[PDB]
């Protein structure tokens, strides 16, 4: 109703191909909810053989929960656009959890990666992207047809630290996606950390048919408008809350 | 079912426990699911409170997993992975991490998931992944093990010369890609640089080590870890049980 004007609108000032916005109530109800129905918007826009980039987080996987089961295939391909967490997700947040459980769900293939999101030694993290494994998930990247995407924004404590998280504070970083950081008119911002990342670049994810932005709340604005401006996604999943703060 | 079979291999063989099962003239496919079903109810039975356990690789690990029984009560259970990702070399369906995260939910335990390969294109890479703090967290569950499954591989996934140069070693095996002869004696390879998992060591140190495993051949792989006791009970089937005797 209201929702699905919020939806033209927010179409309308960002250039979106699609959105979805829901009502909602509590916090983790809402999730669900856009997970219900960013699950919907998702089946729509797939097409046979697409190759099908997954995110990290509570975001990603209540969409990923809330797939339907499909009876057939559509010769569908899921991959990870991220390396692993390292620990610092439980494990059913992780990226390949949820590309698994969406290949299942899609009836498709997964091709799970062995490499982690974040190396804090350069030279590890330069040579593990010169193995195989990891030129054939970043040849997945490369042809990417549509990619599920939660936005960071200032678990920034958890994965950056206090010391990591001073420079993106300091820094202006709006938001993050895949751990790739950006201002709030969606500049990229260099850190600590652009050169220690497994996980697709931004540039990559650009040429994506669909890149599919999933998130909530006036503490993640920053982030979530960045994204939009960067046009770091172009379909946003939401609620009514975000959606007027975003056409303010 | 078969306890003269299983007794017989006890002792032959100083194992805790064995589970043999009966293979009416059926599949392969269909033999290795009763193997993961019998071995289920032996693990689930085996397991204490705060349990570490530690799964590897593979189908034969899955066929188990996939028969656990669902808990309905936390026995604080840990699951973990002992070996690295396969790198593509295996269907995800049988990654490590996969069966690790199923078996804590069948088990309602908790999973730490090892976000590094098994192998590693060079001993510089693996070596530093070893200093990660992640590594370091994985491998200290691997110190203190309480309950390992595990397949056991036997003469594609490691390539053609590699393949050779096993052959060559008199390889008749391996647990987590590590190579042993037909006696169960430990051998070094061009891949030991290069890998990450569990030490045969700190395998020996768990309460059980559980191989589940069979073979169409009188030489196997499995003959081989038995000897080098890399498990202390097996899972397997009447085929198999009656060569590891003859």
């Amino acid at each position: 109703n209201e929702n699905l004007w919020l939806e033209q609108q927010l179409k309308q000032k960002f250039g979106l191909k699609d959105v979805v916005v829901v009502s909602g109530e509590d916090e983790e109800t809402q999730l669900a909810m856009m997970g219900l129905h960013g699950a919907q918007l998702l089946d729509r826009l797939l097409e046979p053989g697409d190759i099908v980039g997954f995110s990290w987080g509570r975001a990603v996987s209540a969409l990923v929960e809330n797939l339907p089961q499909a009876g057939q295939s559509r010769q569908l391909i899921c991959v990870p656009i991220i390396g692993g967490p390292s620990g610092k997700l439980e494990s059913r947040y992780h990226v390949n959890t949820l590309t698994y459980s969406a290949a299942a769900k899609l009836k498709g293939e997964s091709h799970l990666a062995d490499f982690p999101a974040l190396l804090d030694n350069p030279l590890i993290r330069n040579g593990i992207m010169q193995s195989q494994h990891f030129k054939t998930i970043s040849a997945y990247w490369d042809n990417l047809d549509i990619a599920l995407v939660g936005i960071g924004s200032p678990n920034w404590h958890a994965f950056y630290g206090g010391e990591e998280s001073d420079d993106l504070n300091a820094r202006q970083v709006a938001g993050d996606i895949c751990s790739r950081f950006f201002d709030i008119h969606g500049a990229m911002v260099e850190t600590n950390m652009s050169e220690k990342t497994l996980s697709i670049e931004m540039n990559k994810l650009k040429q994506a048919r669909y890149s599919i932005g999933i998130a909530m709340s006036e503490e993640k604005y920053s982030g979530i408008i960045g994204a939009l401006r960067g046009k770091y996604i172009n379909c946003l999943v939401t609620n009514s809350s975000t959606a007027e703060l975003l056409l303010k």
